[PDB]
């Protein structure tokens, strides 16, 4: 208990303040693409988040998102069970073996998509998805099945939860910070807090934290949740090694770095600079719209008969005596014009806003699927394979184990039952 | 054995004489500087208007 040994509550708190740049740059690039987002801890229910003035980082982000979900998560398989009872003994022998057991991989696999299909799991993949944007880090939750009862994941913000990582990648702690009312609080919690002591409103809100970490005996993960100090009775569980439903999912992975960061912050600059000579623009276009009437002093006009002559009435006066004040700043309107829109152009590319690369078609196959996978690996390093690895493959992971339950595989060896997983480009399209 | 060694070094860019590899932006870098410095007075200048 090296590690749990400040408690739930004093280990989250020192490895907060190490997130804290992490959010800090978060809202920061949420502040330029879209402020709703990921928004400060102190504003809430009135916070009336100011637009950007430049919609390019908006555009771009919900492009970005968009295009990462149709090649991740698409209607076509995205894993790939592959069969290998031995190493090369299996083609070798008992082949027709193989037919019957990758038979049932294919059910195995098509139950996986019912799964996903019942409890809706992709509406929560693309705010993941959207966080990883903006945010550098983003964390996946997948409760037990529990039943045939409707089990949707949580999806914790960064602000929320915590982790701590070494060098090696690997995560030696993580804490989730979760406010739920009193009445609403699992049966199992609210006994704890009732036990614990001190009546409790039912509108009132009790944070729980849950806090896993590796034990330096053995190499497997704990779990417990803990409520105002006190951990709860019977939540003490250990997480199979290596495949807690904890998720974390770093979007860019940096050496001897615990978080992530978002892909907004390579073009953060780029972005900002475009924000600067876009609202400028825009104020400049204000004064202009203001409307001056520059009287000569020295003229024989005067204003009074202008106002309330009618139209069409003869009035004393000489043109050149009335004059309008003008914003003269043309070279400086088109040099910052012709500068803002070189910026986009940078941009642009960056985001993958739509060139009729993926807006043509007005159907969804595999083909197009590759076609934006490449496109995904073009731009944007090799997000697409980084999430394929960080997210698709402990996602599968996951439910398959929890599936092998529900489904009992005719194949009673564990390799059958659990297969290795490709969540590559091999998985998108039949093979 | 030399040939079954799994740690392996990898250089892109030989040179006889060095033990590591040279990268390939180098020998453009002496020119994304260049373009920098151009973008950068170009972003600035339009700062001032």
């Amino acid at each position: 208990t090296g590690l749990a040994e400040d408690g739930a509550k004093s280990v989250y708190e020192r490895l907060k303040n190490d997130r804290a740049p992490y959010e800090t740059r978060a809202q920061n690039c949420a502040q330029y693409t879209i402020p709703s987002l990921f928004p400060k801890d102190s504003d809430n229910a009135s916070t009336d988040y100011q637009t950007p003035w430049q919609a390019v980082g908006a555009r771009g982000l919900n492009n970005l998102a968009s295009k990462l979900m149709l090649a991740l998560f698409p209607m076509q398989t995205w894993m790939r069970l592959t069969i290998s009872e031995y190493e090369a003994k299996q083609l070798l022998s008992d082949p027709d073996g193989l037919a019957k057991v990758d038979e049932g991989l294919s059910m195995v696999e098509r139950i996986i998509m019912n799964y996903i299909e019942s409890n809706s799991y992709r509406v929560t993949l693309f705010e993941a998805l959207k966080q990883l944007v903006v945010a550098g880090n983003v964390l996946l939750y997948l409760p037990e099945p529990e039943g045939s009862n409707y089990n949707p994941m949580k999806l914790y913000r960064l602000s929320s939860y915590v982790v701590q990582r070494d060098a090696f990648g690997n995560v030696l702690q993580m804490v989730t910070r979760d406010q739920i009312a009193f009445g609403a609080l699992p049966e199992d919690i609210r006994k704890a807090v009732e036990g614990q002591g001190g009546e409790k409103k039912a509108d009132e809100t009790i944070d729980v934290y849950t806090h896993i970490y590796l034990d330096e005996d053995s190499g497997e993960y704990l779990r417990y949740e803990e409520v105002e100090g006190m951990e709860v009775q019977g939540s003490d569980g250990t997480y199979p090694k290596e495949a807690c439903p904890y998720i974390p999912i770093r979007m860019v992975r940096l050496d001897g770095e615990s978080y992530g960061r978002s892909y907004i912050e390579e073009y953060l600059g780029d972005l900002r600079s475009l924000e600067n000579l876009q609202e400028a623009i825009v104020k400049m276009s204000m004064i202009s719209s203001k409307v001056i009437g520059l009287v000569n002093p020295a003229g024989i006009t005067q204003p009074r008969r202008l106002t309330k002559a009618q139209t069409g009435d003869f009035v004393t006066g000489r043109p050149e005596d009335i004059s309008f004040l003008q914003l003269e700043k043309q070279a400086d309107f088109t040099v910052a014009k012709a500068v803002s829109d070189a910026i986009e152009a940078r941009l642009s590319f960056a985001f993958m806003l739509n060139s009729a690369v993926q807006r043509t078609g007005e159907r969804v196959t595999a083909e197009e699927i590759r076609y934006v996978a490449s496109e995904l690996e073009d731009t944007l390093g090799g997000v697409y394979s980084i999430l394929s690895q960080e997210l698709q493959l402990p996602l599968v992971r996951v439910l398959l184990k929890q599936l092998q339950a529900t489904q009992q595989i005719p194949e009673l060896p564990k390799e059958a039952v659990e297969p290795t997983i490709s969540t590559g480009l091999e998985a998108i399209g039949r093979g």
